[PDB]
């Protein structure tokens, strides 16, 4: 059976629990922690392209007040749909099932300015999702996994000092 668990897991909910935060810059920032997953239950011979996506979580923004998240108002209309396509893509079964898949170059941004970044909206909630899509497919089979315990805010600038601090420990 197809299985894409998630990396790190334990790091994730260490910032998940403050809840996490990604800063967004003009040119792109890389994302700490990186997401990683590892694949087993993938045809070896098969070619597959991985991609990664973000999913708003909600229907309304966020705001950091009193050292706590609340809801901040109502949502910027959804970023474009990007899509990031893993650059070891397209490949084997057997390559992406031999060691971990990181997506540790791509950027996020708030300003559409190229160079294959992801545009988010400041102080909404994101979950990244990683899609595995077959090769040379006439039916073009695409499998979808989120990982909710890689749930963040996108923000130009650190809101919890504890995030700030949790950055600075693990990176
Ligand atoms: C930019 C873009 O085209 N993004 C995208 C579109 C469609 C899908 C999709 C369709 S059926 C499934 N499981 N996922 C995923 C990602
Ligand atoms: C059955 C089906 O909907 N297949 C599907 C959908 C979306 C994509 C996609 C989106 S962006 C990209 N590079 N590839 C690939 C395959």
């Amino acid at each position: 059976e197809l299985r894409v668990g998630l990396e790190e897991s334990e790091l994730w909910l260490r910032f998940k629990e403050l809840t996490n935060e990604m800063i967004v810059t003009k040119n792109g920032r890389r994302m700490f922690p990186v997401l990683k997953v590892n694949v087993s239950g993938l045809d070896p011979n098969a070619m597959y392209s991985f991609l990664l996506d973000f999913v708003a979580a909600d229907n309304h923004r966020w705001k950091y007040v009193n050292g706590e998240w609340v809801p901040g108002g109502k949502p910027e209309p959804q970023a474009p749909s990007c899509v990031y396509i893993h650059p070891d893509s397209p490949n084997f079964g057997a390559h992406w099932m031999k060691a971990p898949v990181s997506f540790s170059k791509v950027k996020l941004t708030n300003k559409l300015n190229g160079g294959g970044q992801i545009m988010l909206n400041s102080l909404h909630k994101y979950e990244p999702r990683i899609h595995i899509v077959r090769v040379g497919d006439p039916q073009r089979m695409i499998t979808s996994h989120c990982f909710p315990e890689t749930q963040f805010i996108a923000v130009t600038a650190y809101q919890n000092e504890e995030i700030t601090a949790l950055k600075i420990k693990y990176n």
